[PDB]
């Protein structure tokens, strides 16, 4: 087993913690850069992790190199310095201004049309995982693996956000996700930014699926062909009609209600993908303004 690839890092603070790995802000002893380190404690994930190496995006947090040592894996990230979630947390009283809500979805829709043209999925996209600077960008980390590896972490308190941004195929047991599932995730961030509250604040899976159902409408073979075959489906279920989006994302103008509204449709071979997104009306005049950042 190898030891010492470590020493150049000076752990700095914790910035996070996942079921599988927790976050540092980490200074390189040598280098005197400043990264994110993921550490997880202990194949197929090596080959996974070593291609995301190469995916490369201006809208893409980089990953800088996996370090396999003494029974742990380290991910060495490039650092940002704050997420969505604590920046919407930061402006809930004064809203994110509508420009810049529109730049961060650009900008997020531009780095998942680069994963999905590269047959990439995220699967986890959430407020916490997304990533801003001071010059404006956004950037996607935390690309969640096919399957998930390392010993869990005894002490992750567990979020109220988990799984308020997972797409209703997953909930109904698909076993082949497609990219469909990010542009959900996306559209629900997107509904949060506007409205300074979760779309879908659910707090079980079938909680999570029902709020769904009662603010879309209960999905039958009419909006969603093949939805009562899929595994998880219930005939039992409640049959709840579809509020009209007017009522769940005011004050949004109806480009962007419209561009909502096909991120979330029922259907994943409905839903817009992340490259027509990109030709939606609604991004006719975005511009890339600065946010006011805290540190
Ligand atoms: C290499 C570390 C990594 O894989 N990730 C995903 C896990 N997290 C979330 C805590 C993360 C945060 C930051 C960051 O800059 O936070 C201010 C940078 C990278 C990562």
């Amino acid at each position: 087993g190898p030891l010492g690839s470590m020493e150049n890092f000076q752990k700095v603070e914790k910035i996070g913690e996942g079921t599988y790995g927790v976050v540092y802000k980490a200074r390189n002893k040598l280098t005197g850069e400043v990264v994110a380190l993921k550490k997880i404690r202990l194949s197929t994930a090596i080959r996974e992790i070593s291609l995301l190496k190469e995916l490369n995006h201006p809208n893409i947090v980089k990953l800088l190199d996996v370090i396999h040592t003494e029974n742990k894996l380290y991910l060495v990230c490039e650092f940002l310095h704050q997420d969505l979630k604590k920046f919407m947390d930061a402006s809930a009283l004064t809203g994110i201004p509508l420009p810049l809500i529109k730049s961060y979805l650009f900008q997020l829709l531009q780095g998942l049309a680069f994963c999905h043209s590269h047959r990439v999925l995220h699967r986890d996209l959430k407020p916490q995982n997304l990533l801003i600077n001071t010059e404006g960008a956004i950037k996607l980390a935390d690309f969640g693996l096919a399957r998930a590896f390392g010993v869990p972490v005894r002490t992750y308190t567990h979020e109220v956000v988990t799984l308020w941004y997972r797409a209703p195929e997953i909930l109904l047991g698909a076993k082949y996700y497609s990219t469909a599932v990010d542009i959900w995730s996306l559209g629900c961030i997107f509904a949060e930014m506007v409205t300074r509250r979760a779309l879908f604040p659910g707090d079980s899976e079938i909680d999570q699926l029902f709020r769904i159902f009662r603010t879309l409408g209960t999905p039958d073979e009419v909006v969603w062909p093949g939805v009562t075959s899929m595994p998880d489906y219930k005939p039992s279920f409640p049959k709840w009609a579809r509020q009209d989006f007017s009522k769940v994302v005011p004050p949004l103008d109806e480009d962007g209600r419209s561009l909502l509204s096909q991120m979330l449709h029922y259907d994943p071979n409905k839903r817009i993908s992340a490259k027509a997104a990109l030709a939606h009306p609604f991004f006719q005049d975005v511009t890339k303004p600065v946010p006011h950042l805290r540190l």
